């Protein structure tokens, strides 16, 4: 199932020059950013999708991350499977680990309020995280078997909503700079 969605969002801070490439490819060059997310993916996420990507350029600085990102509604939940990043001190509620796709991931949950979401500029939502314990090598084909994460989260009481919104292999950042180029299928 080929990608059919182009995510390109920023809060307006700094520069986020995002390029909608051929098929599932995209490029990002960013500097002195506020909050942003960019990437190719799917209009409707699925808990059964296996996501393939190749991040041919990955050079983040600060809290810039290479991650599967997506949302559900009912309830409103943002989720993250983080494979690499620049500098990022992960902290919060911690639920265990999951092994997937040759790596081990730390599981976190966080809450946001008065915060931007796909529902508006000042909303409340929960965030589910799988954060790889070591940064994943980039430049070769990589898989994220997302059902492994959904199921691990489920086993710790982190259930996703029933209405699936976008699901993107993204470059996401906050107060960050860098360069990335990723193909997604
Ligand atoms: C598991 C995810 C995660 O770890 N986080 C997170 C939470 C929500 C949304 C995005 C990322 C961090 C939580 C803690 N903050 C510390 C920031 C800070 C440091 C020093 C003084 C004042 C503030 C940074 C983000
Ligand atoms: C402290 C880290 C941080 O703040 N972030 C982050 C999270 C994970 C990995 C790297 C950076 C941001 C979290 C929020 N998203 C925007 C959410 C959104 C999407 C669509 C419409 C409206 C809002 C951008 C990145
Ligand atoms: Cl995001
Ligand atoms: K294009
Ligand atoms: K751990």
């Amino acid at each position: 199932m080929s990608t059919d969605y182009w995510l390109n969002f920023t809060d307006g801070g700094g520069i986020v020059n995002a390029v909608n490439g051929s098929g599932g490819n995209y490029s990002v060059n960013w500097s002195n950013t506020g909050s942003f997310v960019v990437g190719k993916g799917w209009t409707t996420g699925s808990p059964f999708r296996t996501i393939n990507y190749n991040a041919g350029v990955w050079a983040p600085n600060g809290w810039g991350a290479l991650a599967l990102v997506g949302w559900t509604r009912s309830p409103l939940i943002a989720y993250y499977v983080v494979d690499s990043w620049g500098t990022a001190r992960w902290t919060g509620t911690y639920k265990g680990t999951v092994k997937s796709d040759g790596g081990t991931y730390d599981i976190y949950t966080t809450t946001r309020y008065n915060a931007p979401s796909i529902d508006g500029d000042r909303t409340t939502f929960t965030q589910y995280w799988s954060v790889r314990q070591s940064k994943r090598p980039t430049g070769s084909n990589a898989t994220i078997t997302f059902s492994n994460h959904v199921n691990a989260w489920k086993s710790h009481g982190m259930n996703l909503g029933s209405n699936w919104a976008y699901q993107v292999m993204a470059t996401a950042g906050y107060q960050s700079s860098g360069s990335s180029n990723v193909t997604v299928w």
